[PDB]
């Protein structure tokens, strides 16, 4: 059986800030890099090891990844990044604090664009405050005028992750490689949709724990063989 | 012009305890950690950005490169790293300190097998302290026997580091990529002497500053078109080049 391991990133400077980041590359806060600590002693302690490590192009998904390999003593890893496993594009409300947007456009239409399969934020407009420091960016200098984002749906963020996991991934896994994803939570809802084979319903009302080592075991066609289980102290794995 | 930039890291915890590292996975110190994130900052407000980077596998190496990206604010960066651009390898005298090892073989022997340029020092026996705990780490499992040393001359270094700067590297800066290579003494030292075509008296005359970006700008064949230059106040140039 093959053994994935998934870690959602921690609290970002945003997320105190109760901003909708995005695509926008906030840092994380000093719990996030704790709890990414707390979730690498987890991996150390239960003596995982890895061969190959995936992220996206955001600070605080691979700032988690490097606390982890530090933690488990394989810096060495070779670490692939991937503006496929990008948090989702949050359009539009990028910036906006997620209280003053469901106060000024009603919970319910902020509940829509937040927890919908299919209904994209509103499109990041040129004037945007932060639409050069994201859309152009070095970052994302080789991706086509359809590819770079304005918003996104889950379902968009998933359609554009897949190929990643399916032509990238996969094959490593196959070849027998012990993989090691870091990534956010929309992007790995992604790949534990495609996994578990749910429904749009069910990714909806899905949220992984952050900092926590999310482990998966594979059968010969890379289905789950069980649930998801957790690592770390029965404290915290209860409270998951 | 192309333009590569290398890093050698800063000191390590066997550093300050004088003991020969070599591929012995020493970590940085805090003036080590320190001293790569003021060499991150002098590119940071040199404006340098790179589009891809290398390393070895040993984490003094890779922490300096982590550091600096950081600091740089680009750890996006695609990061290759590889056991070729690794320390020398000290063979028997890993982890021996080097004041007892010249007491014990006078500085004479010392100096030798540590500023020669084909003299290797002994081998790592089996029964060396080390051995397993390099040897037979992961990190390696792929090497052929061959490959997987016992000891290094500055030559040997050399000899197992070009290929990948040639298969790897140059073809990265061909493509006008903005190359950052952080890596070790040693394993720097054969990039420059390629770059550079000094002698081998000359290579062992050469002793790269620590935790300050050097700067190279290369012409279409990847020759030098200048000497090379040092980032930082003035003062930290100087006081680094004393070292
Ligand atoms: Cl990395």
């Amino acid at each position: 059986a093959y053994k994935l391991v998934l870690i959602r990133h921690g609290e970002s400077a945003w997320n105190l800030e109760n901003r909708f980041s995005g695509w926008y590359d906030a840092d994380l806060s000093p719990a996030g890099h704790e709890e990414a600590k707390r979730g690498g002693q987890a991996l150390r302690d239960a003596g995982y090891e890895f061969d190959i490590c995936f992220t996206s192009v955001q600070k605080r998904a691979i700032r988690t990844l490097w606390t982890v390999l530090d933690a488990i003593d394989q810096m060495w890893l070779p670490v692939v990044r991937t503006w496929r496993l990008n948090e989702r594009h949050y359009g539009g409300l990028t910036g906006l604090n997620k209280a003053e947007t469901a106060a000024k456009h009603g919970e319910a239409q902020v509940k829509i664009w937040r927890r919908s399969y299919d209904v994209p934020p509103p499109p990041m407009e040129p004037d945007h405050p932060f639409y050069s420091n994201i859309s152009k960016d070095r970052r994302y200098a080789d991706l086509t005028e359809d590819q770079l984002p304005s918003c996104e749906s889950l379902k968009d963020t998933i359609a554009r992750a897949l190929p990643f996991w399916n032509e990238e991934i996969v094959p490593q896994i196959k070849e027998g490689k012990r993989v090691l994803i870091a990534a956010h939570g929309n992007s790995l809802r992604g790949i534990v949709k495609h996994l578990e084979g749910l429904s749009e319903e069910a990714i909806m009302e899905l949220n992984l724990p952050t900092g926590i080592p999310i482990v998966y075991e594979l059968d010969k066609n890379l289905k789950p063989i069980k649930p998801m289980q957790f690592l770390g102290d029965e404290e915290t794995v209860r409270k998951a």
